[PDB]
């Protein structure tokens, strides 16, 4: 056969909703992708030859199906949606064309499946001829409804099934493509949808019986689904499907990037559940007991109490000696592993007719004054008759039955007491006769009585469910040996899923369970052998799946962490990969015994990558994780190394200033404008209220955060419009004057990175410092580290002179002004290439914005959640609980709704728990911002290394959505001049140095400079002065 | 044409359509909260502001 499988198409929109521009995971039942399907060829004979087969296309509506045949006229009418088409289901009928249709649900008992003629002179739409036979089957209507050739148009219909509810999908493309399976993706919109209210289980196409074609199946998948700006289906992607299916679906984008994901956790299943027990029954009275001289009489019953020990009836059951093995209340199956509180052993002898009396419910002289079953009906009968086994000739009667008393027998009550007996008035006292006679009878049976009247072997068990300890359980099903495998153990009570490996202890006779350091299941004891075992849950772990961006392709990798290869559905880029490490069970990477730098470490140790490599190349390596690679640079004693250059980087790491300064109201967001839900909320009161104080405290906080931060001196500054500099300015961070707001470009490629992010109550309190105003605060900023300089800290904008501000910034970090003054030109060329590649990355590497576009990110899903535990409605089904009130009676909506708000007070304390440790975590981030503008911009602190990465020579804020960017001006070294050193020189026969200064020579002279460039100069008493000792000096030169 | 409902990016509802004759419609909430008095301290005068 030929199994040409399907393209990406066989999709419908999800339900009766439109939302646009807009991506959504969202769960519904579709048709996987690339999965096998058919190519059906039952197209006609010619004329002349053309035979075939021609069988059927017919595959099960297995939860839906997909139709992608694209004829060239259409002969093909019946679309058969029966349940089972045995003539007793409704199996509606479609019939299609160019986009109008008739509806017909009757029955179907055709021949074959309903075929036709197809022949010459004939077959386009009429016949002037006939033939074309279209009916055969006529029981009942229940529902109806009325309205060159190089691949003209393509007609596919999705179908599938929800509550009954049947929903046609229709969409006639053109596609003109004579290639193959188009290499696109179209959905399939829905015309009607009518209640059937029957399954659909099979589809089957018109035929006739005496070139691409694509049939699938349909599996309860879920896509990620994208929208495009004109809002409509343009790709598609599942979550099962493949790792990057789940990859799209976890991080919701058609252009996922690089990195690893967690996306489930492999629950390995455990291969059998291991019931064990105590070795063999442990005396149980059941296999020494039947054989037995004689048995009791029905009124002295024995009492042969069970208990400590376990029974296996199901062996009695096969022993097939029983003429009854059924249980009243309790089933005589699922009597085995349940058991009750006290068990007696009874044998006794009863009559085949008594066999009733001895029943729930039961009546008789025997049940009256000889046995009686109390009214908590849990009780069995197990017996077989006596004719072979206790049989004697001449018939014995040694078995009696009480047969005068007052009333029935009380609950267990054996009864051998003569208490004189009299039903009548005379004391009979040796009258006897007319209502004074013996109360004792037997029952006189001999063997030749009928089976019931025979003698019977019978031991009834009484499973009483006292208050007293319960202590005859059940039977054996042990030989479940497990070892290094993971799977179930049921010691009786308690259980641990994984292994079962011996283990290196020793047991005691008292002690049967076991236990661990942090007091959970460890190790068990067998009941029915002694050996010292150990058991582990069996893999967990997780999985993070490893791959590139969506932008590169989709070839997949999984990952299983830190966990033994248990599992491996492994089937040139690929091929049979396990590999596995300190990670665990990685697949879909080849191990490589080379570790270049790593990218995305993902567990103990191991990075996997997607570089290339060359053996005569694209695909997922992987290697223990490290850093670039090893270095050694040697470390003497008397070496050192100084940069006769450097670099002056602005590495941009941001910090949020502030959030969406979100309020809540706090009755109207739990109750919108609904009258007993605020009722109720008002009543709880104290909730909402201090939950109201706290959001407006973070408000007044972070505002004021703003304020210290920016308006450090509440008096605005303006930079001048005179933009003069000869090199040094600030074209895209100081604002312009053209623009229509005094920001500037670097602003604007942030503004319109909003692309990230009022009607549920999220109400958004405006900044204090809006666009426009956060911008004039900032550009005041710069303008003051600009001019004034650090002097901005008390209130006074004392302007500077800025050639000399940034010097004295260099000093903030140690460097003299001599660099800046015989370097500042270029100084200032590679600042604006440094802000022009920040510009270029911004624009072209998303991460660059990484974190602070990520803590935007979930800002604003920490309000869609808000919006969306509205959706978590707990067992209401509406978003806002006030329809719900109104669905219930007001005492019964009363008391659905007070777990509602129960619940929805719940939502409330956890958001505004988020928002809380958010609002620290940003708080203690806004005094970091608060010190960066400070001890950072209004000064430079000595404090390395905290100003972006590296050192720090300046640092310049501009706005950002609720945050703010610190252009981190970092000096970072570069050259590597690594001659000789020492602690000093013994010049003078004695150390020697300057307030600060390393002795570095080059050999041809003995060089003194700074420690964080190469600025040598030679040992002079001006500079390098002259302390210490020469006595015990290490390392130093005479 | 394939459009009944609506909603957006944040699940909220974007745009309704009248289900008897078809017209672009969009839904802004009305009064976007806000209730507070700037007032100066009572020891100082009675005359409010909001
Ligand atoms: C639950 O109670 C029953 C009661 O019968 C026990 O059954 C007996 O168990 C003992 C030991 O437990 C068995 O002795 C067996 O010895 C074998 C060694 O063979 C040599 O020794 C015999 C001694 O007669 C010589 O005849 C023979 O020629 C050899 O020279 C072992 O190989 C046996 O091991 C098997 O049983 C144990 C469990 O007992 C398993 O763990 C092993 O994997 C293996 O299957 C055994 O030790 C004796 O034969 C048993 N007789 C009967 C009638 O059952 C059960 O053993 C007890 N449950 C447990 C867990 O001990
Ligand atoms: C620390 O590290 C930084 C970068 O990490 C260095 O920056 C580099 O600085 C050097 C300084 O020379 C730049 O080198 C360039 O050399 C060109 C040579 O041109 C001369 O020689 C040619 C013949 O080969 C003649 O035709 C020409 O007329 C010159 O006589 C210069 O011309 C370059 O000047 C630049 O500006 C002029 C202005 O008109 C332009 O016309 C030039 O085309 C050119 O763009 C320049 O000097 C080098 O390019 C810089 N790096 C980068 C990446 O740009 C620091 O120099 C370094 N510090 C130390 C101390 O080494
Ligand atoms: C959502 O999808 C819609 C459908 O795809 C988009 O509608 C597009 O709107 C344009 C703009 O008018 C159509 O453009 C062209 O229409 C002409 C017809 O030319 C003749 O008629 C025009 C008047 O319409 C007249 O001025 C000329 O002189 C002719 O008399 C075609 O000949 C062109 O090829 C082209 O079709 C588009 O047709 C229509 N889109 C298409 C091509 O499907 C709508 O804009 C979309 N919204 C978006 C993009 O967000
Ligand atoms: C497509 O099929 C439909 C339904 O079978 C056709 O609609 C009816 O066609 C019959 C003739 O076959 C007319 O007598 C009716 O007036 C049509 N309309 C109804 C019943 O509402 C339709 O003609 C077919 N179109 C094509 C192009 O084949
Ligand atoms: C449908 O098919 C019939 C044939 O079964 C077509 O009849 C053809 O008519 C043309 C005249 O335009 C003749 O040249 C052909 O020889 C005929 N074919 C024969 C006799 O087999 C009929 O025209 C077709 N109609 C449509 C609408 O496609
Ligand atoms: C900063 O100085 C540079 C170089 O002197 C200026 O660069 C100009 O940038 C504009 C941008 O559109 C270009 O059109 C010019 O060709 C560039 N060179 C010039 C004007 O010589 C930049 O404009 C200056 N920025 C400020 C604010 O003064
Ligand atoms: C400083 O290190 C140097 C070399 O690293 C030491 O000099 C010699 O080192 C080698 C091997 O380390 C020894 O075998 C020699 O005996 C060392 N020579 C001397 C004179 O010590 C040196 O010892 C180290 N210490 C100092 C104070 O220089
Ligand atoms: C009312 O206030 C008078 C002046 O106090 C001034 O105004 C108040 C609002 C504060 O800002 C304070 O710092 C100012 O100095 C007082 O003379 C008068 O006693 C006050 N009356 C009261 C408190 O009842
Ligand atoms: C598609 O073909 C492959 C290759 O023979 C086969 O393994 C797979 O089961 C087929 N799909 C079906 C039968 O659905
Ligand atoms: C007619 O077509 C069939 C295709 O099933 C082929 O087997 C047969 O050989 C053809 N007839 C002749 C005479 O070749
Ligand atoms: C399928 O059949 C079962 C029979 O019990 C019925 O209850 C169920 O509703 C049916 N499902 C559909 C979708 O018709
Ligand atoms: C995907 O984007 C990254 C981002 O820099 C780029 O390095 C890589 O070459 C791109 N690959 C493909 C296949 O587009
Ligand atoms: C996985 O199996 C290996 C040996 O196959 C074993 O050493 C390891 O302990 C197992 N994993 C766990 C978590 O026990
Ligand atoms: C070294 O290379 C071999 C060859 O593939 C590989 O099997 C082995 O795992 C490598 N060793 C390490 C430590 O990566
Ligand atoms: C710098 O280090 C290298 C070792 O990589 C050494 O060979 C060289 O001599 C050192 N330079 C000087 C000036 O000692
Ligand atoms: C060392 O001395 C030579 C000769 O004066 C000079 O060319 C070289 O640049 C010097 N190097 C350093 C690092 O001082």
């Amino acid at each position: 056969p030929a199994y040409t499988n399907s393209f990406t198409r066989g999709v419908y929109y999800p339900d009766k909703v439109f939302r646009s521009s807009v991506l959504h995971s969202t769960q519904d039942l579709f048709l996987p992708f690339f999965s096998n399907v058919t190519w059906f060829h039952a197209i006609h004979v010619s004329g002349t030859n053309g035979t075939k087969r021609f069988d059927n296309p017919v595959l099960p509506f297995n939860d839906g199906v997909y139709f992608a045949s694209t004829e060239k006229s259409n002969i093909i009418r019946g679309w058969i949606f029966g349940t089972t088409l045995d003539s007793k289901t409704q199996s509606l009928l479609i019939v299609n064309n160019a986009t109008n249709v008739v509806i017909k649900v009757c029955e179907f008992q055709f021949c074959n499946d309903p075929f036709l003629g197809v022949y010459y002179h004939k077959n386009n739409k009429s016949w002037m001829e006939s033939e074309f036979r279209v009916y055969s089957s006529a029981n009942n209507c229940t529902f109806e409804y009325v309205s060159q050739g190089n691949f003209k148009n393509l007609r596919e219909f999705v179908f599938k099934n929800i509550d009954g509810y049947f929903k046609i999908y229709s969409k006639h493309t053109p596609i003109n493509l004579v290639r193959d399976l188009p290499q696109g993706f179209s959905a399939l919109e829905p015309l009607v949808d009518l209640p059937i209210g029957i399954n659909i289980t099979r589809f089957q196409t018109l035929l006739a019986l005496h070139a691409a074609y694509y049939v699938g199946y349909l599996q309860p998948r879920t896509f990620l689904l994208k929208y495009n700006e004109n809002g409509t289906i343009t790709d598609a992607v599942d979550c099962a499907l493949d790792p990057l299916s789940e990859t799209k679906c976890t991080l919701k984008s058609f252009t996922v990037e690089k990195g690893i994901y967690q996306t489930s956790n492999f629950r390995v299943q455990p291969t059998e559940s291991i019931v064990r027990f105590p070795n063999i029954t442990n005396l149980c009275p059941f296999g020494e007991v039947f054989n037995a001289t004689r048995f009791a009489s029905v009124y002295a019953w024995n009492r042969k109490r069970i208990s400590n020990c376990v029974a296996d009836y199901s062996v009695l059951y096969n022993s097939a000696s029983f003429s009854t093995f059924k249980c009243y209340g309790v089933s005589p199956t699922k009597l085995n592993d349940l058991c009750f509180t006290n068990v007696y052993a009874d044998s006794f002898v009863i009559r085949g007719d008594e066999v009733r009396q001895i029943a729930p419910g039961q009546t008789g002289k025997i049940a009256d004054y000889n046995y009686k079953l109390p009214d908590d009906f849990t009780g069995c009968v197990i017996a077989w008759n006596s004719n072979n086994l206790d049989s004697k000739v001449g018939g014995n009667y040694n078995y009696l039955y009480r047969l005068f008393r007052k009333s029935n027998l009380k609950p267990f009550e054996r009864d051998i007491s003569t208490e004189i007996y009299q039903a009548g008035s005379t004391p009979c006292n040796g009258v006897e006769g007319f209502n004074c006679y013996f109360p004792l009878q037997s029952y006189g049976f001999q063997p030749t009585n009928g089976v019931g009247y025979q003698p019977y072997r019978v031991v009834v068990l009484s499973f009483e469910l006292l208050h007293a300890p319960a202590t005859v359980c059940g039977p054996k099903k042990s030989t479940n040996l497990v070892k290094n495998k993971c799977v179930n153990f049921n010691f009786n009570g308690l259980t641990g899923t994984g292994v079962l490996t011996e283990s290196n202890k020793k047991f005691l006779p008292f002690q049967q369970f076991g236990r661990d350091i942090a007091d959970t299941t460890d190790a068990v004891r067998d009941p029915q052998t002694l050996e010292i075992l150990d058991i582990t849950p069996c893999s967990f772990g997780g999985v993070s799946v490893i791959t590139p961006g969506t932008n590169t392709s989709n070839q997949v990798a999984v990952l299983y962490q830190g966990v033994n290869c248990t599992e491996v559905p492994v089937a040139y880029s690929t091929g049979s990969n396990v590999f596995q490490t300190r990670a665990g069970c990685l697949i879909g990477a080849e191990h490589v015994n080379n570790s270049y730098e790593c990218d995305i470490p993902i567990g103990a140790g191991i990075c996997a990558s997607y570089q290339t490599q060359t053996n005569s190349s694209q695909s997922i390596i992987a290697y223990t994780m490290s850093l670039g690679a090893e270095n050694s640079v040697a470390y003497s004693n008397n070496s050192i190394a100084i940069p006769t250059n450097f670099t002056i980087s602005v590495t941009t790491e941001i910090l949020p200033v502030s959030m969406t300064k979100t309020s809540v109201d706090c009755t109207m967001y739990i109750c919108g404008d609904s009258t007993e839900c605020s009722n109720l909320l008002l009543q709880y009161g104290s909730f909402c209220t201090q939950l109201n104080r706290a959001l407006t405290g973070i408000a007044v906080e972070q505002d004021k955060n703003t304020q210290e931060v920016f308006a450090q001196v509440k008096q605005i500054y303006k930079t001048p419009p005179i933009k003069d500099f000869g090199g040094f300015n600030f074209s895209q961070i100081l604002p312009d004057p053209s623009k229509p707001s005094k920001r500037s470009f670097i602003e604007d490629l942030l503004f319109n990175k909003v692309t990230l992010a009022k009607f549920n109550g999220l109400t958004v309190l405006p900044p204090l410092l809006t666009d426009e105003m956060i911008a004039q605060y900032t550009s005041a900023l710069l303008a003051g580290t600009i001019t004034s300089g650090w002097t901005f800290g008390a209130g006074a904008a004392l302007q500077i002179p800025f050639a000399m501000q940034m010097a004295y910034r260099f000093n903030g970090i140690g460097v003299t002004q001599n660099v800046l003054y015989e370097n500042q030109k270029l100084i200032a060329n590679q600042f604006n290439s440094a802000i022009g590649k920040i510009q270029d990355s911004l624009s072209s590497t998303a991460s660059a914005l990484g974190k602070l576009q990520d803590v935007v990110n979930q800002n604003a899903q920490a309000l869609n959640t808000l919006v969306k535990q509205l959706s978590s409605n707990f067992g209401a089904i509406s978003s806002v609980l006030n329809d719900i009130l109104s669905r219930l009676d007001p005492p019964e909506a009363e008391v659905q709704i007070d777990r509602l708000i129960t619940g929805r007070l719940q939502s409330l304390q956890t958001y505004v728990t988020q928002q809380l440790i958010r609002a620290a975590e940003i708080r203690a981030s806004a005094n970091l911002a608060a010190t960066k503008m400070s001890e950072c911009v209004l000064g430079q602190s000595k404090r390395v290394d905290f100003c972006g990465k590296g050192y720090h020579l300046m640092s310049f804020p501009q706005s950002a959505p609720h945050g703010v960017v610190f252009l981190h001006v970092t000096y970072v070294p570069a050259q590597e001049k690594n001659f000789t050193t020492a602690p000093a020189i013994c010049h003078d026969g004695k150390a020697h140095f300057p307030r600060e200064g390393v002795f570095v020579s080059n050999g041809t002279h003995w060089f003194v400079t700074q420690r964080n460039f190469y600025e040598p100069q030679i040992i002079t008493t001006d500079n390098t002065f002259v302390s210490g000792n020469c006595d015990v000096v290490i390392g130093i030169v005479n």
